């Protein structure tokens, strides 16, 4: 039962020891000077460590009228890309531990998704609950000042983003707070950081981004025969049978696009406790069965399953909950065939180990839920561009495509005696819905599925590479060390 | 005659305190703090007034030698959108009142076409039939250098705009006066202002935006059964027949694509005389007319009307000229259904109530004549991505459109055994002219459609959301305040 | 009575048109180019209209909750002088003319004190009785953001300070606010504002500054023979008998500093009622009375003179108080001889006229309470050299002292056999007081009586060279015009 850091560390080392090879020869051993370019491995000693880790103090005059000292602090474990990316936490249970290990995190899965952006990531020692909207607001502008003034937020330095702890609310604070005071003179102010509001610079698709994510991460390697073969998937009767393990944002679009695809959800697990119903459950209803009232306990068309989902019988099991959910004990009572970590670091090494040993395929986090962070990225640019995706574009290609229809119209009826005979200028029903209904998410989920397809097929192209197994985890780690690599490497350090 | 600025503020307060209490109810009851989310209005009475308003006395020396200084004033009326959009007059009749007003309709205008830019407006008492060429430089420069120094004038400050007193060839020496003085490091320099010369960063499809913008703005609502129905409009014989009040270089286009499109000119007004002609008028020929010699007073094809179109029998009659031409006098004596704004204030609150009162629906200045604003918005965003639209598509795009058209013909020869037979390959005339002929103009044309489109239907849905019926003009500026205060509210102030 | 703009307004043009003929005679006649030298008195038409005049409107959440909006306005003067300088007033009264007006008066009172600040003046309509001190606080630092963003209070662009509706306690909410927003990074932030707490970075005697400096100014001139003679003054029987209207800051010190050097106070009015006595009134006395309860009223030693103290007989009388105090009616009942202005615009034109007629000498409040205004200077300059006057001198200095007696002892004890006889060692017992309690405040209070003397001085010179009298008030007016003339001139304007 290891803990966050002593976790990704361990995969880091993992990843570095089986690149540092042939990251020699082969792709730089061929203007080998002194063969002690083996001591230019020095560049991973470099990547493993956070570059920087800022701590604070700051103070808050509570409602009631007493003062308070909130600590917090914000680590930023890579530079190799300009801007950092990384959430904001909001527990009494963040430490500088926690902080770096997650920065650590992130540099890599952005790396796996193409995401130019550094590793970051923010903690303060805070607990929600016990504090008024209005004393959060003061504590998360105040904190945004001393994060700014340091250079721990910055549209081009540092770009925070919404955790399960903050939400849209916070991150529009954080925007304006910062935008009227330091970053008053940067156009590009509100770019400062991500999630936020619609009308506050936020982009259409963040909330069904990290959700949607899962479901193509599952997809792609889903749909690849190879794979599903090792595994004996993709089957004719059963099709596909899933498990989500918390029922938070993540968990629940994951169940609504998996389900909508041909899957049954058989199980979902909850922090109370759980469900379960051979027949499936309906994402809709149970949806609107925890929005209506408490949990999702007592929910018709489903009996009370008692313990974690863990073990019930399916294809797919998704952890999109809290941390270190499947350890060395429960590992070998796991039915699933496919874990698809729909949050960070729900298996410890120890299980994993445990999976690859009994061929079970774990989809790892550092690319699964890589959607929030790869739409992030989007809502930067869309900051950047200042306008929203397709706004100049829409109605010039509508135009465009009924041209090319036209075209095929008057093409095909001028191979008979007509003018109105042939009807080709008339779109699919979806095609027309499509065009009657473009709106900027539709380019952002598209850009999405594009990066998560493409994410996916080279961390296949390198586990085949290295030999790999159904190891996608070290795969994928080695994928971003290698990328990480390269860009320090075409440069230094104080010679780069 | 009320004045411009009592107008303004009584359309704010009107659409207002129709806001106000659905505002709470409904979209903001569900988490109702002590219910004194009522004082939240307080967000309402910080919106209305302008929240800057910069006067200043500057000098200049007059090419006899002489010292002269010149008194001017811009106003920003609000900031909830970072940069200002606004601007600049030069008349001897300017007043801060007048700038403080036109600013605020400004931001309500730019809400209504989705516009992130706040509500500004400069103006320079001074006549510029009294100043040389280069005395009028002399001007516009000392000007901006104050405007600058001060945060009235700033590609992410506030941006300003040529009025019917000034042309590109201020905004040129503004923008350059800017970016060689103050700006001189800011790579977005130019960005400071629009409405200027291609050469200086301008965008293709300026002159014909402000009056494609009318006529959208009609044709959105002339196509809609529902509104035509009330009016019993949309005719099988008497088609479309529309006259014009004002043949400056918006009312010209109106007259110009308004016709292209089966739209009979009936009237045509000017400053000197009239124009009536139940046959019809032809644009270029009338065009020609007024370039080719004086007015369009004497034309052939016309007898000489007296006094004002604004009587003629027509079914839309479209003031794109002076302000407060329809008032509680004339008003009843309209024999239009339909009146399209194209100008600012052409109607004063008293006219509005009788149109009502005899159903005629008046189509908002705050909504028609904000084609020209919109194009603006693309201007500076063309400035900041430092390309000209198009640029790097056009051939990209011409090739996939071969290729859809090859695909069809291929497949479809497959259909047969020929190598040649079937030919899709070749697009229709009009298709072929825009793929040979494409150029920025057509991306900004058709994002200018597609905004004016958008906004329409928005306005639409707001009026039937209130109940109202052909106050369109109400119906907009609600649909203003409500996003304007989205913005404020979703943040707040200094707690903001 | 006229309002203080109409008044400044007038002076400026008296002196304005002294000045031109002389201006261009004697002072650029040789190398006179066309003579139209002549029109180059358009600088002086600059000179006269405050060059930016900043208006808004910012909201704050008042205690109880409610949302309203405050009003105010800054007002830059000229900017011949690189960073401008004014004080900020809270009361309901402000008026966009009276602030322009009092900042056209700053600039021309900083050039006779030879102070390198333009003339600024802010307001903010708003009464400090009705504001609890959280909420005063929230409405300075607002404003404070707002007043920087548009360039009105940076420490090298507009320097604020206090009024007498406004204290040191949100001078120092300002700087603060200033040095922990925009100015963060500005290593001379807190030198935005003056008037600030000695712990803020105030200087040491701002409180006994205007005072004094309305004793130098008396001093200065009681002791000139030469316009002392034209009084038929400096007494020997008399010697020095006065009247203070008005017991506030200014009024006190006025009288202790009067006081101590043998002038003797017979009447002191107040807003309530007066006293007087013959015998003659102890400052301290006054003061604890003052002080331990209410107003002067009731005060032993004194019988309660009803009315005001101007027309009380005496030899000087120093209104130091409300505007408009010495009408043209009251005018010709004075008895005193010499009417020192220790506040503004106490004397109406047309006072002063008469006064001129019956030989009566004004003492200008363009000069006579521009001490205030002095220190300020300092205090701008303490920041600037982040060290307390002295720090770094005054043990030296001692140091020096003690070696220059101990080298007078030991060199006359040389003429005669003693090795400890004459004792030239021992400081005198004042100077031994000023040594060992040397401090800040000293060498604040010296340079506040060198420049009043040196300007005192200057007056006297400029009025004996335009041939003035008694006429002091437009002798400075011209002695500052020359002044900021001679900046504008030696430069320009855009060819400056």
């Amino acid at each position: 039962d290891p803990n966050f850091f002593k976790m990704v560390e361990g995969f880091f080392d993992r990843g570095a020891s089986i690149v540092e090879d042939k990251l020699v020869e082969d792709l730089r051993t061929r203007e080998s000077e002194e063969q002690k370019r083996n001591r230019v491995r020095g560049i991973l000693r470099i990547i493993k460590p956070c570059n920087h880790v800022l701590s604070l103090s700051f103070p808050i005059r509570r409602d009631d009228g007493s003062w308070e000292v909130i600590e917090g602090y914000r680590a930023q474990h890579s530079h190799q890309r300009t801007p950092c990316k990384g959430g904001i936490r909001y527990s009494t249970d963040v430490s500088v531990d926690e902080v770096k290990a997650l920065a650590s995190l992130m540099t890599y899965k952005c790396a796996v998704v193409d995401v130019p952006f550094g590793g970051a990531k923010a903690g303060v020692k805070i607990n929600p609950k016990n504090y008024t909207d209005n004393e959060l607001e003061k504590i998360t502008r105040r904190f945004t000042m001393e994060l700014a003034k340091k250079g721990f937020i910055g549209p081009g330095i540092d770009v925070p983003a919404p955790d399960m702890s903050t939400g849209e609310r916070e991150m529009s604070w954080i925007a304006d707070t910062y935008a009227s005071t330091i970053g008053h003179y940067d156009i590009n102010a509100h770019a400062c950081v991500t999630g936020k509001p619609i009308s506050q610079g936020g982009i259409h698709g963040r909330i069904s981004a990290t959700g949607r994510g899962v479901f193509h991460g599952i997809e792609n390697f889903i749909n690849e025969a190879s794979y599903m073969s090792i595994l004996g998937m993709t089957p004719g009767f059963g099709d596909k049978t899933f498990v989500v393990q918390g029922f938070g944002n993540v968990g629940l679009h994951s169940m609504r696009y998996l389900h909508r695809f041909g899957a049954k959800c058989i199980a979902v697990g909850e922090s109370d406790g759980s469900i379960w119903n051979p027949d499936g459950i309906d994402p809709k209803e149970l949806e609107d069965f925890k929005l209506q009232h408490g949990s999702i306990l007592g929910f018709p068309k489903a009996k009370p399953y008692e313990g974690s989902i863990l073990e019930a019988d399916c294809d797919i099991l998704i952890p999109a909950a809290s941390e270190k959910q499947l350890t060395k004990s429960n590992a070998p009572r796991v039915k699933a065939k496919i874990i698809a970590e729909g949050a960070n670091g729900p298996t410890t090494p120890e299980a994993d180990k445990i999976f690859l040993e009994r061929n079970i395929m774990v989809i790892p986090d550092l690319y699964l839920n890589a959607g929030g962070v790869t739409v992030s990225y989007f809502e930067w640019l869309k900051n950047l561009n200042h306008v929203s995706y397709g706004r100049l574009t829409f109605k010039y290609e509508r135009d465009s495509n009924y041209h090319l229809l036209m075209s095929v119209q008057e093409s095909l009826e001028r191979k008979f005696g007509k003018h109105g005979g042939t009807i080709p200028i008339v779109p699919t029903a979806e095609f027309q819905d499509r065009i009657s209904g473009a709106s900027e998410k539709d380019i952002v989920h598209s850009g999405l599925a594009y990066t998560m397809e493409r994410s996916a097929r080279q961390i296949m192209r390198t586990a085949m590479k290295y030999n790999l197994g159904l190891d996608l985890r070290t795969a994928a780690y080695v994928n971003a060390i290698e990328k990480v690599f390269k860009v320090y490497n075409e440069a230094g350090v104080t010679f780069t």
